[PDB]
């Protein structure tokens, strides 16, 4: 025992999934996929025992017993089961054993990347690497299991009484969203600092020169302005009109077109430097998002498991999933057990913000492998209706506009929780503005890739 979920192909899939279906009893009521999910999950209770207050911030116990509750019965079996059946695990499994280049850059540096923060790339080859990933296997089989996309929610429907409270949450999103507005980066080093006359010959020629489309001086600073991180930029500011005030005093040693032209240019430089380095930085925060099955299946290559030993990890997070153990025995048990892949599971965990890099596994981050691989218990799949419960299934709440609520109205439960547990501006991040997060981008499954989706976080 032994996957039971034998299914290689889609006409297979469907197949598997009716032979379970009427075997459990499925309504699709309040699920975009059939559930265990018999009504909405109510958490009421969460917010008295919240007020309880005890000390030892948990608090997470509650938040994370709310969570259990809004996730228990609701995960998406078809896409669960398709993501864990025989097929895909192979596949899937396979296909690192033999991409070992596409992936070095993070990799390589996963030990370095458990503390440090990525480089733009790290980030970059991830999200191109996930989808090199999804295409390769056949991972598309559906639409809750395809990558989007096209574009982000411009109007999110919600029933009258959670209006507010979800703009609440909206403008505190906001706010958050907001914070965050070799050698010729060498000679920049030297400009900053407040020497001008270096920019009378610089190493790769002119002042204006470009690299291959960009003033190479504006690549230079935004490069600079990221190891040495307002800052430099308004270095180069002091430099230059400490150059403009050089340039007056010997107005008749100088050139006068060219030293005015000297001046805008390397202004008109370092404006440009300004709006790379912003671009960048969304280009992060956008890199930021995991491909819950790529990521989860990394971790599975990673500590070493193959199909044969997959059940085993399956059934660990379904057990997982009834839970409210915390972290300590989820490491106990993994420390304890038998199964070789558990020391190497525990060894990939980080613990030393965010920008952590959506390849690296963590302790609460097994809840993406939940979702993936815990819901349905492969060496036995009936004992799903038992309900595992996993963030992620989360987005099989369905949002229709008119009656059907169901994901807001939980997310939104869930963040009054998480604000009579804390001071809500004051915490580093907030569990259930990412969950309300990801249903505004318009996931309607875990399963979805949302990378290639344009625009932004802005409500209506």
């Amino acid at each position: 025992m032994e996957n039971k979920i034998e299914v290689n192909n889609k006409d297979e899939m469907n197949k598997w999934f009716e032979e379970f279906k009427k075997g459990n009893g499925l309504v699709d009521t309040f699920t975009n996929s059939y559930s265990f999910c018999e009504s909405v999950p109510n958490l009421d209770r969460f917010v008295f025992q919240m007020a309880s207050a005890t000390d030892d911030a948990q608090k997470d116990s509650i938040y994370a017993s709310a969570l259990v509750e809004a996730t228990k019965f609701c995960a998406p079996i078809y896409e669960c089961a398709w993501v864990s059946s025989t097929g895909i695990v192979k596949k899937g499994l396979e296909w690192f054993e033999k991409n070992a280049g596409t992936i070095k850059s993070w990799d390589e540096s996963y030990t370095e990347l458990k503390v440090e923060v990525p480089k733009i790339e790290q980030l970059a080859d991830y999200q191109q690497a996930a989808l090199k990933w999804r295409k390769d296997i056949g991972f598309r089989v559906n639409a809750n299991t395809t990558a989007l996309s096209h574009k982000v929610l411009a109007e999110y429907k919600v029933p009258g009484e959670i209006v507010m409270s979800v703009k609440e949450m909206l403008s505190d999103m906001i706010r958050r969203r907001n914070l965050i507005l070799r050698e010729h980066v060498e000679w920049c080093r030297e400009f900053v600092k407040g020497k001008y006359i270096m920019a009378f010959n610089p190493p790769w020629g002119d002042i204006n020169k470009s690299g291959r489309s960009g003033i190479a001086l504006v690549a230079t600073g935004l490069a600079k302005l990221a190891e040495t991180e307002k800052g430099v930029f308004d270095e180069a500011k002091k430099t230059v009109e400490a150059l403009n005030g050089y340039l007056n005093k010997h107005k008749d040693e100088v050139d006068k077109a060219s030293a005015d032209s000297m001046i805008t240019n390397l202004l008109k430089h370092i404006a440009k430097a300004q709006e790379l380095y912003k671009n960048s930085s969304a280009l992060r925060a956008q890199g930021a998002q995991i491909d819950t099955a790529f990521s989860s299946y990394y971790w599975l290559y990673k500590a070493g498991v193959t199909p044969e030993t997959f059940p085993t990890v399956s059934q660990f997070l379904f057990e997982l999933g009834k839970q409210p153990r915390g972290t300590k025995k989820m490491k106990k048990a993994l420390l304890s057990t038998p199964l070789k892949w558990g020391k190497k599971l525990y060894e990939l965990f980080a613990d030393d913000r965010i920008y952590m890099h959506p390849a690296v596994l963590t302790a609460g981050r097994i809840s993406e492998m939940g979702v993936c691989f815990g819901t349905i218990p492969v060496a036995n799949p009936d004992d799903a209706a038992q309900g595992s419960g996993h963030t992620k299934s989360i987005l099989n709440l369905r949002t229709n506009t008119e009656t059907n609520n169901p994901c807001a109205k939980t997310i939104v439960k869930l963040f009054e929780i998480q604000k009579t547990g804390f001071n809500i501006q004051d915490m580093d991040i907030v569990a259930s503005e990412h969950l309300l997060h990801q249903s505004l981008v318009g996931k309607q499954s875990p399963f979805q890739n949302a990378y290639n989706v344009k625009g932004n976080a802005t409500s209506a």
